[PDB]
Parts: C-alpha cells; structure tokens; sequence
C-alpha cells in the first residue's frame, strides 16, 4: 500500500504510512 514516502496513484487514498497522501491527486506519502 504505497511505500514509505512513495507516489500515489491519487483515487487511492489508502495510503497505510507513514500517514496520508498529499495531494489527493498526485504526489508523496507523508
């Protein structure tokens, strides 16, 4: 589920860590 401080998808907001991504659109985990 997105690895630590990697990219998300955007639509997936499941991000386990470290916390939530940010942007909701396209961006890191933070």
């Amino acid at each position: 589920c997105i690895a630590h401080y990697g990219k998300c998808d955007g639509i997936i907001n499941q991000c386990c860590d470290p916390w939530l991504c940010t942007p909701p659109i396209i961006g890191f985990c933070l």
